[PDB]
């Protein structure tokens, strides 16, 4: 059970107090509006629009919500996640981020709101 | 316990499995791009630039996924809702959020899951 807020302008991410461990089912709803440069705000699944410009999940639109969950590489977060168990070999601490290219998060704005909960199992 | 997609111009609702009984608790993810009209697709929040002309709920963008429980008005889903627990009793109808008969120029849908939940 940890609720919080993912700012668009923080390259390192949000930290959340979810560890995931082996045979872990998690819930994530994600809301919001943020930007990544532009006046214009898009919601969890960023800007279908925009090319991909050395962004740090290519699976994902720019503005999307991504997270690492441990050592793993980006895993597209978007609106969220039901009921769901990661690939095998993949555990530690959840951080959420903004799906941007690194080094262009200055302008960014706004903020994604998450919760992030463990399902029976 | 209930999965599927919700069209856009389904002026009517996905009426789904789930009866909504008192003191359930329960989540609802939605994702996808749909549209009420424009070339352009927006996601289950809609488009915040777009102003109301007498959408189904006030309480939402136009082009937002909303949903009714039995009898009762619209109430707001966006992106989905986390452990919410809502008189409101009945069966759950998902619902573009669009105009009143201004639904058949919508074009998309958005991807659903709900479950109850632990109470
Ligand atoms: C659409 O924003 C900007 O478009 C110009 C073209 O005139 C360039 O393509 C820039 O790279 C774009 O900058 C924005 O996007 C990148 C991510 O791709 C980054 O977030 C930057 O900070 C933004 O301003
Ligand atoms: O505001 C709602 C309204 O917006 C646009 O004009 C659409 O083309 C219409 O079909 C209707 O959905
Ligand atoms: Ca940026
Ligand atoms: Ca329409």
């Amino acid at each position: 059970a940890w609720k919080g807020e993912v700012l668009a302008n923080n390259e390192a991410g949000q930290v959340t107090s979810i560890i995931y461990n082996p045979g872990d089912v998690i819930t994530i709803v994600a809301a919001g509006w943020a930007s990544y440069g532009p006046t214009q705000k898009w919601g969890p699944q960023g800007d279908r629009e925009h090319p991909d410009q050395g962004l740090i999940c290519h699976d994902a639109f720019c503005g999307a919500l991504v997270m690492k969950i441990g050592n793993s590489g980006t895993i597209p977060v978007n609106t969220g996640l039901f009921r769901w168990v990661a690939p095998n070999n993949v555990q530690g601490a959840i951080t959420l981020i903004y799906n941007d290219v690194p080094g262009t998060y200055g302008n960014n704005s706004g903020s994604f709101s998450v919760n992030i909960g463990k399902d029976q199992s």
